[PDB]
């Protein structure tokens, strides 16, 4: 998973994930929530006050109206709410043993001159008993004065900023000058109640990610030691630190995210800074309506340029990345996966396609992985192989070929296929996925698309020019009174079944079970699905299918006219070949995906090309 964190679990990072995420919101207690409102009712025709650049960076004296960025009367309260919910409770001074000041909010602040405004949120999570489980700790960072951010240009004041973060170790010593007590009364607080560091998840958002990994290079090194085994994990960090400890995420078009090499200014630190860095999420990209924009793009992107910040927002890392955590394809990802992800206002929403533009970015590298949002979306996939996920609200895909998952989620969902539906083939394994071939055999999985709609020059026909809307029924593709008929094919039980092909070809689904796929002399489509299943060519030009936890399969009879199509599956990085997957054991080829597997029966590695091994 895009996520996964030092050895933990897929499930455990994405669980630490989401702690991270809400303490860090947190730390915000809300400050963007006005301005986030507007611009999803709105839009962002009239970009970004400067005001909230500044209020980012240089902290606030609230909680009222700088503008314009509007009231969130509620604000802090539901922020309150929110992070308990997410199961964290502000420590107080006293619990601490702490002798210094918490406002109102139980916030504390830096101790030393030039680190007073620097703030920091102490929470602990408790288990139904009421003990101490867990402490997080979220960076606010700042600076700070709110007062040299207003004698300059904004553009030359984040320069300034940026270019003060290397030099003398000011960005790596930053949280040993700002909290170095404080920390000491939480390791205190910390085993007293019995914790140890690895139970301490540290966090923060911009300013304060710099801080998450200011702590951890320190980590080694003070506080006795206490915190080196820490979790860390930085949102739209500046900075990365020098050791392996955090995992930095953030959107590839938030111009602060990886802005520094470390904490080097560099010539693409004003600029677009893309390229790939061990500790950061790389290609993660907010599909919002600056990134959609032509007329937003016209200028430059660099961190000078105010509107770019649109993407550092962090309601939006909210819940975006909340929608990665929670995506049906979440442990397919890997750590610099290419991920759109659907971060649109309500008017550009209804008329704009979610896509990869690779604007202000790097070449995209593998798989393209595109979630959607809970109101109705239009998705757009390319030739490549991507993985489409509407969820709620009723969407609407395109996909320009390749081997691709469409799941339309809830809703009444369509795919637009936008060419005639007499150049593709349909097939159905009664088990709610419908399977489309492409004139180029490309497959798409489909789940939840009730309706296919095609460009008939047309006639076809029939009645109906030019676009056609086919229902999707047990029985083919209806047009009202017509029929499209599904390919041929032979459906299983989820036991173990033999199913034999015709002389013609057939699409043969086990299901689950350990199956026995008897191909015959035409080219088959074979899809074991779940189970460990034989599957035999027979014959023909033949394919076969992998997707998800497809088990451990036996192929018979493979040859060079032949493909293997590993889709949607585990244990896959960007640019993987099936060399890396394969090892022999006597004179069987294993090709290993995670914990699944496929044996190619009396078929030796060195005659194998990876034109018939596709890996998507
Ligand atoms: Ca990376
Ligand atoms: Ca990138
Ligand atoms: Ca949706
Ligand atoms: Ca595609
Ligand atoms: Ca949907
Ligand atoms: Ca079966
Ligand atoms: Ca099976
Ligand atoms: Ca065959
Ligand atoms: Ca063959
Ligand atoms: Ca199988
Ligand atoms: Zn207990
Ligand atoms: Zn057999």
């Amino acid at each position: 998973g895009v996520y996964d964190y030092k050895n933990f679990g897929t499930a455990d990072s994405k669980a630490l994930f989401s702690d991270a995420m809400a303490i860090t919101l947190y730390s915000y207690h809300n400050l963007d929530n006005g301005f986030a409102a507007g611009y999803q009712h709105n839009g962002f025709g009239l970009g970004l006050p400067a005001t909230l650049v500044t209020a980012l960076l240089g902290g606030t004296d609230s909680q009222g109206v700088i503008p314009g960025i509007p009231w969130n009367p509620d604000s802090e309260k539901l922020a309150l709410d929110a992070v308990k919910k997410a199961g964290w409770t502000p420590i107080t001074a006293s619990q601490l043993g702490y002798d210094g000041k918490t406002d109102a909010r139980g916030t504390f602040f830096g101790e030393k001159a030039g680190y007073t405004t620097a703030q920091v949120e102490i929470l602990g999570k408790y288990d139904a008993q009421g003990h101490l489980t867990e402490i997080g700790i979220a960076f606010r960072g700042t600076s700070g004065p709110r007062e040299n951010l207003i004698l300059d240009s904004i553009g030359a004041v984040i320069n300034d900023l940026l270019a003060a973060f290397g030099p003398k170790d000011y960005a790596k010593n930053y949280v040993g000058e700002a909290f170095g007590n404080l920390l000491n009364d939480v390791v205190a607080f910390a085993k007293a109640n019995g914790l140890s560091g690895k139970d301490v998840l540290v966090s923060g958002h911009s300013l304060g990610g710099l801080a998450v990994n200011s702590m951890a290079d320190l980590s080694g090194g003070k506080w006795g030691g206490f915190f080196a085994d820490s979790n860390y994990i930085a949102y739209a960090s500046p900075t990365q630190s020098s050791t392996d400890k955090v995992l930095n995420v953030g959107y590839e078009n938030d111009p602060v995210f990886r802005a520094l090499d470390g904490s080097t200014f560099t010539g693409a630190s004003v600029g677009v800074h893309d390229a790939p860095k061990e500790s950061a999420t790389d290609n993660i990209v907010s599909f919002n309506d600056h990134y959609a924009s032509t007329a937003w793009n016209l200028l430059p992107f660099s961190i000078l340029n105010i509107p770019t910040w649109i993407s550092h927002l962090p309601t939006a890392y909210g819940d975006g990345m909340n929608r990665i955590i929670e995506s049906k394809f979440y442990d397919l990802t890997s750590k610099d996966s290419t991920i759109i992800v659907a971060n649109l206002s309500d008017p550009a929403r209804a008329n704009t396609w979610v896509q990869d533009l690779n604007r202000n970015a790097e070449t995209h590298k593998g798989s393209t992985f595109i979630i959607g949002s809970d109101s109705n979306d239009l998705i757009q996939g390319g030739s490549g192989n991507d993985y489409l996920e509407g969820r709620a609200g009723n969407d609407t895909f395109r996909d320009g070929g390749g081997y691709n998952v469409i799941l339309g989620g809830a809703g009444n969902n369509t795919l637009d296929l936008q060419k005639s539906v007499n150049t593709f083939d349909f097939a159905n394994d009664g088990a709610g996925n419908l399977y489309v071939r492409d004139a180029n055999g490309g497959i798409s999985i489909t789940r939840d698309i009730g309706s296919i709609v095609t460009k008939e020059p047309g006639f076809l026909w029939g009645l109906f020019k030019d676009d056609v809307t086919h229902s999707v029924t047990a029985s083919g593709l209806k047009v009202g009174s017509n029929v499209t008929q599904y390919d041929a094919s032979v459906k299983g039980t989820n036991g173990a079944d033999t199913l034999k092909a015709h002389a013609g070809g057939d699409w043969l689904f086990g299901l689950d079970g350990n199956d026995h796929l008897i191909g015959g002399v035409g080219n088959d489509v074979f899809v074991g699905g779940a189970g460990n299943d034989l599957m035999e060519s027979g014959g023909g030009a033949d394919t076969f299918l992998f997707n998800g936890a497809f088990g451990q399969d036996r192929v018979v009879g493979f040859t060079s006219n032949d493909k293997l199509v590993f889709l949607g599956v585990q244990g896959v990085l960007p640019n993987d070949d099936f060399r890396a997957h394969a090892s022999m054991v006597g004179q069987d080829t294993v090709l290993k995906f995670g914990g699944d597997s496929v044996t190619l029966v009396g078929v030796a590695l060195n005659s194998l090309s990876a034109d018939g091994i596709v890996i998507a």
